[PDB]
């Protein structure tokens, strides 16, 4: 029911249901992003590492727009004899998010079987009966096979194979969205940006990097061919407005405006950009916050290290929950984010100093 | 009272009082370093990332001299309702150094208001009344404002804004200095070097890098434009001669000579350089130690990773205390350090092998 | 910038920079208080114990006005061989306030050398690496001397010698002050009172007692020669409006009005005085709080024990932080405190019952 048509409910479905580590047998997301973007951009290319490169042409400096598409997942490492799986996580995940339903196993493109991962048996002790946290060894997964032989006949093998099985639903039918955030909300901004951008006052290069959540320098490889002389990023990591907390996290997210990054673990944004975006949002009546973290590793950090020594600002689409399971967002912020970047790109020609 | 005129008491004042994260609204240190160095060097330039580049010209290999100017500081993240600030640290700091006086808030260049940060209230418990260590959440800061509105009318906003408010005083009027060490003692060597260097037997490039204490690869960006075929560094991290300790830390500092780095966490210095400097100090009767750490991240590590694969040695001006609050040094070592590098640079032409 | 001329910024400088244990070689504060007060009072005397006695003459009962001038400090107890000092505290101090800058050593009057005291090395253990609280043995101090011999040649000897090195700065240029509180804010009220008092309706005796923070009965000695038949006090000890706390401490200080003491550890104020001051502040539109503690030892307790059995009220100038390091105050309260006492003294003649 697109009362406003601000965020296309159909488009978000295509990207987010797709599996979130590319180049593997799951690589369909690559096709998806290029299947959309290419009609609005002059040319597009794929690097060796699974990165995607979209080059709109123009007159001006080279701007780099970075989003990550490496959604968290899990990896099978071996097959116990009873036909039940153990697993090893990809970096970033918290194991308390074991399951409530339906872990999906992507044997190959267009072939998925449902799986569950509920319980490593807690050890036998009385203080540990109170510690219902899972053991660190890691949790196990079930696909219902009785034996190792049956499991391999399905197609399960060792490899990075698994993901979370999200589906996109609407909460707060006034406005909010459930799982639209991690590793593709930024891309929706990018795609919406490409539709909204007509007059290229600066020659932009949209990238959608891989291996962000593990080895964030995955993004860096794309950078050198593309970046020089400016840079941007759209990644996120938040602890947002969870009740029972003090006010010191509340300003990170209140359900309002977009989030500019001044500081993270990795990156210290060149502050002229920040003050400029601050100026920009006020001129066009755009909402904005100023967010900082104590931790987290973003794409922007890898951009800062290319040989030119690039100055970088970063936007953030806020309001995540612990990024495994559900990933709430705000319809207002994402469309506002698009507006902001759209104007910044065109007005970048004056920013140069 | 410069009885010896070995270390100019006036010059050190200018650099160290200045605020220690550049590019921000505090960026005055940039002007300071170039305001001095430029009269003695042929040409000077500023990179995009806030790095400073001073290029003396000559006949020989390209030598790179690296010091950091990113003194530790703190960042406001939000504003509680009572007009009191919370904070988030920049990497490296220890929070037991909360305050004894006067945290300074650099709203903008030439505008500072004093602030205090003494106490997060310890939790209500009896073993914790004994644990007077601050909670890890982080400490809070006061500027005396009663409300959020009053605070923003001053000029306080979210951002990296704060520093420590050091001032330079003389202890052991025979010889020592109080806060002259961190993030500018190396620069004083550099500046003194530029005055002492007349005949450029090798074409040197003095850099003063930013974002060392966080994302040490901040220095790397300058490297590629400048470095090739040799490298040096002047950074420090020490646990020095604190009483009640064994002798295993005492050799790290005794109040004598300069410190050559063989090993750190990050960098393993190309040992030919080390043996050469060892040879050099003996030839000119210079004092020297040999220091190693188990931890710490220096500029030298980032130098080793540029594409040529550069060999690197590193000098250290010793005798720090836990780098937040007071930062004792030895007048003897710093002048000796200058002598050593001065001779090494000119004699580098024979080092090539 | 005395926009109001309510609190003289010059006067506070003289008292508070001075060293805060008298009779020692530091005793200059004694001269300071008498150098000011004597022009406005008929006569002044010094007792044997370092107490100061100022006797304005009049017609009425004998009123005693007590402030303490024994600011906290530290004492050297021995000299380790490496030229570094250990210390022993004076009562009241918390050792988590080790240093952030510049501990001052008063060898003698007008001779000071700066010192630092940062770190006792924490013991070697893993739960203790988390306990960054200092060991109770006590912290150590550095003055940069290499040996015991060098230290004594400076003038350092065993004795109570050390203080905190505060300096007075203005925060909240609308209104607040940094280190003006402990052991001399009360005296500024006293001095301001003496200027404001013209017509002595009761013969008052202003005292400035020593050895309050240790052996609070230090004040008592002055009492017997002076006190009989009434008594007052201006001392403080507070835990004030620190964020993250409940409301149960907030009324102790909110940045408003002065603080009357009903109860402490030591003293239970004769409540007729309290109700009278309550009545008084309402008649002249003066602001007031009512504050009580669970702990702390004030001058008033010692007054209650003189042979007559004196009834005593006590005023408090609020808003301290943990009294070692910074000592915030409110310009409004201190001037209001002066007004209150000024009127109470003259109207004491009706209070007698
Ligand atoms: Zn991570
Ligand atoms: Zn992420
Ligand atoms: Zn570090
Ligand atoms: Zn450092
Ligand atoms: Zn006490
Ligand atoms: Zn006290």
């Amino acid at each position: 029911m697109e009362v406003r048509n601000m965020v296309d409910y159909e488009l978000l479905k295509k990207v987010v249901e797709a599996p979130g580590v590319s180049g593997y047998e799951f690589l369909g997301i690559r096709d998806v992003v290029i299947e959309e973007i290419k009609d609005y951009v002059d040319e597009v290319k794929v690097d060796k590492l699974g990165n995607v490169i979209a080059h709109k042409k123009g007159e001006g400096p080279k701007v780099m727009i970075a989003a990550h598409m490496d959604q968290i997942g899990l990896m099978v490492t071996h097959i116990e004899k009873n036909g039940f799986l153990r697993v090893a996580p990809i970096g970033g995940v918290d194991p308390k998010t074991l399951i409530a339903q339906r872990f999906k196993v992507w044997i190959d493109k267009g072939k998925f079987i449902y799986g569950v991962g509920a319980s490593v048996p807690p050890h036998i002790q009385k203080p540990e009966d109170r510690k219902k946290a899972p053991d660190w060894d890691q949790i196990f997964i079930d696909i219902g096979a009785e034996s190792k032989e049956e499991a391999e006949d399905m197609g399960v093998k060792i490899g990075t194979v698994i993901t979370w099985d999200g589906r996109l639903e609407r909460l707060g039918k006034h406005r909010f969205v459930s799982i639209a955030f991690d590793d593709r909300i930024a891309v929706y901004t990018i795609l919406e940006v490409a539709k909204q951008l007509k007059d290229a006052k600066a020659d932009v290069y949209f990238v959608a990097t891989v291996q962000e959540e593990v080895g964030l320098r995955g993004a860096r490889t794309s950078a050198f061919g593309i970046e020089p002389d400016y840079g941007f990023a759209i990644d996120v990591t938040i602890a947002a407005d969870i009740p029972g907390t003090p006010e010191h996290k509340q300003v990170t997210h209140l359900g309002k405006g977009t989030a500019i990054k001044i500081m993270d673990r990795s990156v210290i944004c060149h502050p002229t950009i920040v003050r400029w975006l601050e100026e920009l949002a006020k001129k066009h009546e755009i909402p904005y916050q100023l967010e900082i973290l104590l931790g987290g590793g973003t794409d922007a950090g890898a951009i800062h290290l290319t040989k030119a020594g690039v100055p970088t600002g970063a936007l953030s689409v806020p309001a995540r929950y612990i990024h495994s399971n559900t990933e709430v967002v705000d319809e207002r912020d994402v469309d506002a984010t698009v507006e902001l970047m759209t104007k910044a790109l065109e007005n970048i020609h004056e920013l140069k100093i």
